[PDB]
């Protein structure tokens, strides 16, 4: 919804996210999936530089991604690490929503 919450929800300081811990907090509330970007914030924010009106954008570069994907057991997750481009919603020069991996 804004850059601060995008960072809380999607930027990680470790590739090896502890899915079964973080996914069970109220922010994620055991949802089926979340993608985290292992990056300093500035390379991520730069994706949206100059973009004002909300527009979905596919990264030029690839990033280290860490997906928490629910297993057959409720609120228990497999961590799946990948290198890919991703699509964000850019608004006023910062990512405000994570759209999806690989494509807009």
């Amino acid at each position: 919804q804004d850059w601060l919450t995008f960072q809380k929800k999607h930027i990680t300081n470790t590739r090896d996210v502890d899915c079964d811990n973080i996914m069970s907090t109220n922010l994620f509330h055991c949802k089926d999936k979340n993608t985290f970007i292992y990056s300093r914030p500035e390379p991520v924010k730069a994706i949206c530089k100059g973009i004002i009106a909300s527009k979905n954008v596919l990264t030029t570069s690839e990033f280290y991604l860490s997906d928490c994907n629910v297993t057959s057991r409720p609120c228990k997750y497999k961590l799946k690490k990948s290198t890919n481009k991703f699509c964000v919603t850019c608004e006023n020069q910062a990512p405000v929503h994570f759209v999806g991996v690989g494509s807009c």
